[PDB]
């Protein structure tokens, strides 16, 4: 599924992103339009064999189970194909073990690349929350 801004900040909202860790809504809708487009389905194969599901990219070396990458850790307790599913609940679920691993939101290269430090309220406004 493909979400329209406003539809994915609501719903992050309700499944208590805005704020967790410090982080406002704003700066998950940046993370999630830049990583994904939006798009549930969104898959990317890295060089080092992993691959990256959903919304937010969540990378199968250390957080899903996906079959193929040889010595992933499983840390989120999910095949990888829960990622892709048009309900976020399990890629917020995970997201928010990521987060709290230690470099935050960093975790997330186009976050660090292309959110952090810029204006990211721009990304909720004009939505009903």
């Amino acid at each position: 599924k493909v979400f329209g801004r406003c539809e994915l900040a609501a719903a992050m909202k309700r499944h208590g992103l805005d704020n967790y860790r410090g982080y406002s809504l704003g700066n998950w809708v940046c993370a999630a339009k830049f990583e994904s487009n939006f798009n549930t389905q969104a898959t990317n194969r890295n060089t080092d064999g992993s691959t990256d599901y959903g919304i937010l990219q969540i990378n199968s070396r250390w957080w899903c189970n996906d079959g193929r990458t040889p010595g992933s850790r499983n840390l989120c307790n999910i095949p990888c194909s829960a990622l892709l599913s048009s309900d976020i609940t399990a890629s917020v679920n995970c997201a928010k073990k990521i987060v709290s691993d230690g470099n935050g939101m960093n975790a997330w290269v186009a976050w660090r690349n292309r959110c952090k430090g810029t204006d990211v309220q721009a990304w909720i406004r004009g939505c009903r929350l």
